[PDB]
């Protein structure tokens, strides 16, 4: 687990739909600049994953672990066809980077 390492993980995994370092602009993926502590459905000009929002799920560490293990199996609405996770180790390093920016 590291900080300068996870930075390349998210920046090389979900840095296309979730740009947490662009400019508060969220075109395809929801601006993950503060997903930690914020529930789904928040941006005004963005129909965030309406499903997740209704499920009443709070985006957190372990909570995001499940939704990420399967976004289509967990929330039947997301439009992100993310690939299934195959290395929980790298996932832990992911939350680490987002924890320094959106949780530190
Ligand atoms: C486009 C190719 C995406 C990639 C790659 C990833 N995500 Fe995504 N995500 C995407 C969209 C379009 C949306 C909005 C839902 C919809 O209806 O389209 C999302 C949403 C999420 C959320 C929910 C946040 C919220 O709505 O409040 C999470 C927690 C999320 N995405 C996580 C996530 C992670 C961890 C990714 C890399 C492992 C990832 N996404 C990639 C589009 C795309």
């Amino acid at each position: 687990g590291d900080v300068e390492k996870g930075k390349k993980i998210f920046i090389m995994k979900c840095s296309q739909c979730h740009t947490v370092e662009k400019g508060g602009k969220h075109k395809t993926g929801p601006n993950l600049h503060g997903l930690f502590g914020r529930k789904t459905g928040q941006a005004p000009g963005y129909s965030y994953t309406a499903a997740n929002k209704n499920k009443g799920i709070i985006w957190g560490e372990d909570t995001l672990m499940e939704y990420l293990e399967n976004p289509k199996k967990y929330i039947p609405g997301t439009k992100m066809i993310f690939v299934g996770i195959k290395k929980k180790e790298e996932r832990a390093d992911l939350i680490a980077y987002l924890k320094k920016a959106t949780n530190e």
